[PDB]
């Protein structure tokens, strides 16, 4: 049976004066931009590196275009380290998204800046 | 004792050409920006109105910056029909937040455009 | 546009004889009743400040009478440290209330002593 | 090995003038007021039967002085239609209660009417 | 009224070779096995010992064939620690059942090997 | 930057005798067994269809022995109806597992039959 690729960045958040910086890495160690082009269908996933001391968890992960249907879902494991995003592939064109967090320090959601996946069906 | 002032803004969500459209009412009827100055300790009180059909629920308000100390605190409700900001307005500044939503159609979040509070204190 | 009125209460928890015991502050460091006298539309927000080791976390707003209209909604945050009342002051007439608080020494919900909300619409 | 006692008693909600009341019936269909005698360890199971058309689910049971020790802990079906009492009937006394119930007309929770366990240990 | 039984066992859990072991004991200390015996109307209430250090709660019991009538229904503690069956008796058979557990040392459930319960109505 | 595998099943759940049953396909519409082997790091993904009429909705995958390291995570979409595993692929070996499933007509989980991942390392 047919299968999709995997891939697997690593979300870094540090803090800046006082505020979150995302820093990406691949699986090289090294850093790269929050964008990602799919070019088959498969999954995308992010693992919480949390170096803030604010007590960040993943909630999701949040779309201006939620209907777009280029990312098809969005699962999250129990402890917010981790979230992954289904794209099939099918639909093709870009959307841009937003890391959704809570944080332990207060009750605001902690947003990324914005991210842009590009799908290019096979 | 002293009090503080309460805003109350209706946040309607439509769909053009298949996505979310934010407008803001204020308590005239009237179509405001996102925008609101804090010019005393307060809170501001988002009613959602879903006109989409798509089973909007507010999940949280997210901040790009949220340490900054222009926003206490956020309340929801039960429903995901309300949510409220604290504003102690002890902390001058500015700061951009979004509408952090779930649907029903999909498990991305729903994020709006972003909007801003300016505080201006006594 | 026009505003409402924001009024800020500190529910203060100490133990006494093991139990619970409910002390209101309001914004002069006064110790208040429980009963608010609403005269125009807008919010009441209560701090949570538990002494007591035991836990305790907001994670409501209780009624006997919860159909009667006074209050109109109940917004909590998410670390269960504040809860809102949205009260648009258009019932007249008075409502009894109890705060519900989970605690971490046992499993039974913790239930303030009954306090009470009168509506004078304008 | 030694068995407690299991208690059934059916809460019966319905709405009269607009707002709700708590009936409870025992296993023989009797109503019975809300009081109940502990005489051994055992458990004590509350059925909700909700006639009010509000959506009630259950959401725990509250306790003025929830430290006392006659109630031991505190359980809850999935759907909010049953929640169990365990009593040890260790420590002598009394101790008043209220359900606490969401619903699905408005934000508020639901309370009853106080009931009273009375332990009685052997 | 006409009372049931209620039934306690204390859901012992032990590492060895790095990996859980479910030990039951009934009120007098003993080691049972898992499986019971229910000849009248009743409940039966599990409490956790988890003594893993990988910070197991309840988080519900699975079946396999869950759609029965062995088991009427489940209920579950806010803290983990408590699970209780009820069980009316009215169904004669037998069946299988799981207890499911989170852990805090990663996001899979745990599951315990199958017990049995065996219906014996009046 | 290197890229793992992901695979896709789909997890149809019928009823045969009044209780469920599961059946997995495949990319291809193929029944397959559920035992899988993982031959480099990458992604399970399992998206639910559920013909029931049951109201099922995963809510984790379980395991006897969830130290064993052969899955590193599990994560879940918003409204139960997608489970992915995260494994990869370092420590080689073989893992039984069941999916763990909330139902709407009881308070009962609902655990499938056991499966099997087997980790071969690259």
């Amino acid at each position: 049976a047919p299968q999709g690729l995997a891939q697997f960045i690593k979300v870094n958040v540090t803090l800046e004066n006082g505020e979150p910086v995302f820093i990406y890495t691949d699986a090289n160690g090294q850093v790269c931009q929050g964008d990602i082009t799919v070019t088959q269908a498969g999954t995308i996933t992010y693992l919480l590196n949390d170096q803030t001391l604010k007590g960040l968890k993943f909630v999701g992960v949040g779309f201006v275009t939620p209907f777009d249907g280029i990312i098809d879902a969005v699962t999250i494991s129990s402890d917010g380290m981790l979230v992954q995003l289904v794209d099939l592939d099918k639909t093709p064109g870009t959307t841009k998204f937003q890391f959704v967090l809570s944080n332990t320090a207060n009750t605001l959601l902690v947003l990324s800046p914005d991210a842009q996946i590009i799908n290019r069906p096979q």
